[PDB]
RNA sequence: GGUGAGCGUAGCUCAGCUGGUUAGAGCACCGGACUGUGGUCCGGGGGUCGUGGGUUCAAGUCCCAUCGCUCACCCCA
RNA sequence: GGUGAGCGUAGCUCAGCUGGUUAGAGCACCGGACUGUGGUCCGGGGGUCGUGGGUUCAAGUCCCAUCGCUCACCCCA
């Protein structure tokens, strides 16, 4: 009567194997470019995420967090192991559960998991342009077409101040026009009124011909961009140029990125990121720069479904040993024993009817089905049938490892 | 100025490629006996651990609780999943964090990492020799020698009644020569009082010839115990034979078994486990018998390193390249591009005096290093140095990925 | 968490007229036809028809509430 | 969490008399000797001597408290 609770699920079978291979593929991509491979704890002190989460209090009063984000976990990582002095910058990558509390939907649970990437230590657009290249492999290397990459930049702090004071300016008069949802943005979050999904406002932002974000890059974050555009372009790394993309956190800065895949819902964002400044300091230590991206390993496994991409089907046992008799099953037991773990070697715990037996063997596709019954144990032997073939011998079992290695090679 | 929290530890470089080391080889181990791999998620509602743990509330007003142990856990996934319904036995095994409040000391962490192995569905005693059998071969496989295997029986509950009752009756009058940990201990667990690290105990105990648990079991547990160890025998597992192993609660029946390893500190538990009965039915299902065993990767790593065995260098990259002029960063990049990530290759992010950068190739190992001046940037080249036998060439870019395929093969 | 909408019939996929008097099919597990061998034939264990109430001579069916699953919005690090 | 004990000097390994007047060494990062090539020579950024108080002409040093790390016990699923 007890369940998994609402947004958590189990994982095994065909599903979680996608989870490995994806990590797997990941790791490879990300380290073929030296990134180095971190694991955080699942909680932190609370202070490291406060910049809608599992937040608690152990005995000793101390507030506590249930990982929301990667992030600024590695930079605490950053700041903890002294990477300071290791040549800069430093590349590290993470891999591993993540926790929030929003209502579950399609491709959006309570815990799911997810790959981080961070480049810290350096302000360089090339680091940006990377990173951008880096998620974009990781899904390709899957196998993923059909993706969209979308880059943008929110600027430097000057900038998004500006754009929020003429967003507020221009809007304000005509209030009375906005859906609910976009007043209560127009209060504190105005940038959010640019991606409201009410048709009302996409018409009103059209005609009063409302002005993008782009348009209010300074001199420092605009040439930053361009140099970025300019790497991306030399790559032949196509990539949609965005109004805007909207960023919560004011600790972001300048570069910001996404990547999009059709179907799997209207969550439609695989992984994205961007730039960082400010967030070593308020974890109280001094200016590391930062470049780096997330991606759900979930929303890419939907994606690779939905794209036709498959898993070969599993390896069954080398050996599925079928005791005819009561005494029999011990038997099949220590010699399976004898096997492992240099083959897989499984057994029936209760005696079979033979045909029942090789039924059992034939479903979980063993490659040899074994027979005791009481000629084999009173001779000290095993029946072995090559399922491929259907080909039969009758061994002692003291030749019975040497039989199937030589077989099965 | 943030910190990990106290028991809690990152987690990167040799520790957790030691930890990865590990998880594979039980991997290995325990699915060539036939085990299929479970993740279950970080937290589980309270009511599936209560039968000094992380516990909280959603706003829902629901009682979490952070896994504290993988057996129960498996049991919910049993029965929440419809395993009734596979041929049984059925085999699992997960590997993942565990979460505990306890003082942290040698080997005893606030978050650790267990291996856990599951058979249910079957009372029969070959499941248990099994396990024990598997426990001992993750172990070993991993290159242990120097183990110790414990094994006993805590009995069916009426047994465990009558060895407290005799404890209680016996140990009363002679109250006052007990320390104050074996006085709390008799008013409520007794069995505890036979473990006492208590010199003054040990000996009170010797002199009143306290009877073994062993003397205890009836004839069902007895016969069960009889034919595990008959199993064991057979496949000459050695073992000690234990006076008791006691378990706290007491869902644990029959088989109980440890196995230790010497040095890493006090809590020599590498690993441990036993047959249960009664879990289920706490967690609202029927009756479904369990054996089952859980290690700590943690102390494995500890074990292995006092046993001498390390981890072969960890393998640098296939080539760096070294920038000489500020345009040639950039152009390092895109050659670096152009090879990842069917090679690995790494570039400086400013320029280096050739010395300086061949020395930070040397450093991180790699196996060529590349050169780019305002020579090769003019020629559209690079040069290229096999650092291992000091051979450098000067090539054209664009026949630069066929010469390092064919030098790395 | 807040707002919606649609689903809850065996472990899984599902049929079942606002009602009708003794709740069904495949898969899955299990046992027997058949003398120790290849994925034919018969039975079998299983469900509080998600849960509690209301209506009724009668509720899987209708009404109400509640819980859960699903998707969408708010939010999005 | 409760009870103990021992440690806190740069990112890491450590030296420094209950005191002495201008805090040190290796590693690591970084720059220059040296004209574009192999793991010699000089400098450099760095520390609230864990933190707060007390004592004193004077505190890394002594006293007190506090926080952290470590190990051991309680507990152990
Ligand atoms: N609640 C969630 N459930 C599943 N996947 C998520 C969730 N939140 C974020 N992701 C994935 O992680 C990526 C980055 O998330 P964010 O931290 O919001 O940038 C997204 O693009 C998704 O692929
Ligand atoms: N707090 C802990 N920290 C590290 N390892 C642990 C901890 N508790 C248990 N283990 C490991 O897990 C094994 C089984 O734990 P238990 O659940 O107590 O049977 C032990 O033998 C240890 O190897
Ligand atoms: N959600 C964050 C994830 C991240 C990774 N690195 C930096 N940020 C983002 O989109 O930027
Ligand atoms: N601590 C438990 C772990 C376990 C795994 N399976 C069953 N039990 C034990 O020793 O028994």
């Amino acid at each position: 009567t007890a369940r998994a609770v609402r947004g958590t699920k189990d994982l095994f079978g065909k599903e979680l194997r996608m989870h490995q291979r994806i990590v797997a593929t990941a790791r490879k991509v990300l380290e073929a470019a030296g990134a180095l491979e971190l694991v955080t704890p699942i909680f932190e002190e609370t202070q490291v995420f406060e910049k809608e989460m599992f937040t608690f209090q152990d005995r000793g009063g101390r507030s506590l967090t249930l990982r929301p984000e990667g992030t600024a976990a590695m930079v605490r990582a950053y700041l903890e192991h002294g990477m300071k002095v290791w040549p800069q910058p430093v590349r590290l990558w993470m891999a591993g559960p993540m926790f929030r509390a929003e209502r579950p939907q399609k491709g959006r649970y309570r815990q799911f998991h997810q790959v981080n990437y961070e480049a810290l230590g350096s302000e360089n657009p090339i680091l940006d342009a990377e990173a951008v290249v880096l998620l974009y492999e990781c899904l390709k290397e899957l196998g993923l077409r059909r993706l969209k990459v979308k880059l943008s930049s929110v600027g430097d702090p000057e900038d998004r101040a500006r754009y929020n004071a003429y967003l507020r300016e221009v809007l304000s008069p005509h209030r009375e026009a906005l859906s609910e949802d976009s007043k209560e943005r127009l209060e504190l979050n105005p940038m959010r009124i640019l991606d409201s999904k009410s048709e009302r406002d996409q018409a009103l932002l059209k005609e009063l011909g409302v002005r993008p974000m782009l348009d209010f890059l300074g001199e420092e974050a605009r040439a930053h961009l361009k140099e970025v555009e300019r790497h991306l372009e030399r790559l032949s790394v196509p990539y949609e140029l965005e109004p805007a993309l909207v960023r919560g956190l004011d600790y972001y800065v300048r570069t910001a990125f996404e990547v999009h895949h059709e179907e799997i819902g209207a969550q439609s964002a695989l992984g994205g990121g961007g730039r960082y400044d400010g967030l070593s300091e308020l974890l109280g230590g001094p200016r590391v720069p930062g470049v780096g991206f997330a991606f759900g390993v979930e929303r890419v496994a939907l994606a690779l479904e939905a794209e036709g991409f498959g898993l070969p089907e599993e390896k069954g046992p080398d050996l599925y040993l079928i005791p005819l008799t009561e005494e029999a099953v011990a038997e099949a037991f220590y010699l399976a024993e004898a096997l492992r773990p240099r083959l897989r070697a499984e057994y029936a715990l209760a005696p079979r009817k033979p045909a029942k037996g090789l039924e059992e063997a034939l479903k979980r596709g063993a490659a040899f089905a074994g027979f005791l019954g009481e000629d084999e144990l009173r001779a000290g032997e095993v029946t072995l049938k090559r399922l491929a073939t259907g080909e039969q011998v009758r061994l002692s079992r003291e030749e019975v490892p040497g039989y199937l290695l030589q077989a099965l090679g």
